[PDB]
């Protein structure tokens, strides 16, 4: 069965190869810039691993409220020595996306709720964007970037993936956690579902799933919501 | 909880009820006509209930090719009953005006799409909206009247919302409906927004909401939109 956390040595792994690769984070702070991200603002991050997206947040935007948010204790204790390491005073917080609990004093209170290359791993996707939505104040957004399941691949963008898949300089066992990652996914119809069901609790006055690669490297799905006021 | 359809005996009871008050379909006849409505078009009425709209709009331009739709299989048995009664040729089908199921073929030929009194029960609004400008030609209009939240009723608006309650011929389960059907209703934003989410995936060269009273007794909300040319 699917995984939820990573840890140990997969989550150096993944720490070392990300803090590298800082291009590959460009498509998700882009989409948070089209969603209004904005000085002073409150963010928090859920399934933030190792810190990448918090550093580079409070680097381009020193003026953030950040709050990143993890299951996997090992991710939220390399994300504080990362951000020591670069010099920040920056908020981690063990946590589960599927549930508001641990983060009762930031519900309501987000002005962005975001998550990045995770929610493909959650076991109850629907509470997921429940969280999201429940932690993002009224007229906020909420935005997730995460895998798609690879049935849901054309031609094209399957052979994009396998190239993909090669050309990265990770080993045998970090090839098939991501390649994993991809068989257990979500397909993007669970997406639209599994976020209409969040909405139904929690009304939204926009909502937006698309797949697409702006820069990552391969499709991803993204969804957008902004919670009614 | 707010519920959708309207069944059995109380659908024989709202029957009934418009059978014999046809002057307040009136406010929307004319917003049709103001729409583009027109002799030989095609036009899909969502949430059709007994069917009372039909009979005016057959009554009033002859050769409409009218489709009328309802989730409640005794609202459209009613509906068919009474088009024969009249002794005219209506199609009804059962379908949810939440998607476009059952009624592919109804796809992109509509002229005019169109929900009375309907829309504000529906437990998704925007996807109401979705299959009203799917179901439309590019060029056609969609119209929905419907109910307006308690809340965004002004005085002089809340007092004639009392005043319509009271002075209405029928008994208290019917007003307790009525009453339940606003409780529940979209705000005037909540209207806008489902409307625009709606327009995001399928173009509009053209959209309005606003909220007035015309002829049916209280303020109703009404959202105009027209489809972008192909
Ligand atoms: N249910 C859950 N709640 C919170 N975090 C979770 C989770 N399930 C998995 N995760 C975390 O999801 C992360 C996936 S890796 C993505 C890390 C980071 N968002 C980035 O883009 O770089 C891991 O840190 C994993 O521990
Ligand atoms: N989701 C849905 N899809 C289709 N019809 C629906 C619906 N939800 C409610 N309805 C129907 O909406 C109608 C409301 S009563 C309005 C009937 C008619 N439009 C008229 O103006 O007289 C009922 O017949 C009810 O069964």
């Amino acid at each position: 069965m699917k995984i939820e956390p990573i840890t140990g040595s997969e989550a150096e792994a993944f720490h070392r190869m990300g803090s590298r690769a800082f291009e590959r984070y460009n498509e998700f702070v882009d989409l948070l810039v089209g969603a209004g991200i904005a000085d002073g603002q409150t963010v928090v991050d859920l399934c933030c691993g190792s810190g990448e997206l918090e550093i580079i947040l409070t680097s381009r935007f020193p003026s953030l409220n950040l709050v990143g948010v993890d299951l996997s204790e090992d991710m939220v204790r390399i994300a504080r020595d990362y951000a020591a390491e670069q010099g920040k005073e920056l908020e981690f917080r063990h946590g589960d996306a599927q549930s508001p609990a641990g983060m009762e004093d930031l519900l309501g209170k987000a002005d962005l709720v975001v998550s990045r290359h995770a929610f493909h791993r959650l076991t109850r996707l629907p509470a997921g964007f429940d969280t999201m939505l429940r932690l993002v104040k009224p007229g906020g957004a909420i935005l997730n970037v995460s895998f798609l399941h690879l049935s849901d691949f054309d031609e094209p963008g399957f052979r994009t993936w396998v190239r993909f898949l090669k050309e990265r300089p990770w080993d045998a066992e970090m090839q098939v956690a991501w390649a994993l990652a991809h068989y257990y996914a979500p397909r993007l119809q669970d997406y639209r579902d599994a976020l209409a069901q969040a909405a139904d609790e929690t009304p939204v006055s926009e909502q937006r799933i698309w797949v697409d690669d702006q820069g990552y490297g391969v499709a991803t799905v993204k969804c957008f919501a902004r919670r009614a006021a």
